[PDB]
């Protein structure tokens, strides 16, 4: 079954005003480790961001919780599979946090255009 | 499984121009009978409209039917659970054939971006 | 269960310029003979044409490998019932594909505010 259903819209001149203000800080608070390893490579460093920003807000949304406890920015990671489709992969507490509720897994799927960044997540079980 | 989906997205301006081509009018015919109560006492009428106006056409379209017989604006109320998560509540008529099609349950993901609100509906079973 | 998911986000802008750049021959590049047949009936071309291009981009997310392959404008056909739903149908090549990757139905939710026009796609099982 669906546990739940998430979407987040970013506009990456929010994103912009968002670095201005918090400088370095707020992508080291919105990244994991592994994402900030690529992100001073990143061609499009404000779409970089703003896929994040958006997929992570979606996914708390999705599990119900907000950006709360186990579900932090640095736990929720995205990555892709090897055909390049975009993943989430979790931090410990939050890989295990979902185990609880019984979630089994999120899906997710991300589309941009212009200023607008729109993610969509999907928790089943 | 999935009986169907369906989204919409709503311009808060749109929403202005409508209040200012039919008044009232719009609203009375957009909103069911418990949302026109209350209607008065929003602080966000603008909001307000439009997330009304996306979620119920995003669920029309999820159930397969748009707008037509007891699928209508008036039987699809947006309430809000204890947390403060919008959420589908039903005049009679819509909830009975709900049941007759088999839908189990209609799941409702919001979100918004400046002018853009967005509605994302899935119709279980 | 769910296969995978898919959204997409596409400017009216964004198909004008395509147009105007590659003529007819984008129209023909884009839609499936059924699609392109009916075309020309289509009360407004641009927004046939958007929503058509969002639908197949999502569709291709949603399956997990992008357009590719089988998996292609000309195989991804877009279609409404009698009371108006979406759904998609499919080139020999396709439907023989989705088949082979035990992906039983995909359902498809479409939508449109001025310039943005917006596709959700789920895949199940």
């Amino acid at each position: 079954m669906i546990y739940g259903i998430g979407t987040d819209i970013v506009s990456l001149k929010r994103i912009i005003r968002l670095n201005k203000k918090f400088g370095q800080a707020f992508a080291g608070r919105i990244l994991t480790p592994e994402e900030l390893l690529e992100f001073p490579q990143a061609g499009k460093p404000v779409n970089y961001l703003a896929k994040r920003f958006a997929a992570k807000e979606a996914f708390a949304k999705a599990v119900g919780t907000g950006i709360r406890g186990a579900v932090s920015f640095r736990n929720i990671g995205i990555g892709h599979d090897a055909l390049g489709k975009p993943e989430f992969f979790y931090g410990p507490a939050l890989s295990k946090w979902l185990e609880e509720q019984g979630i089994s897994r999120v899906s997710l799927s991300m589309s941009d255009e212009e200023d607008t960044v729109l993610a969509f997540v999907v928790a089943e079980k």
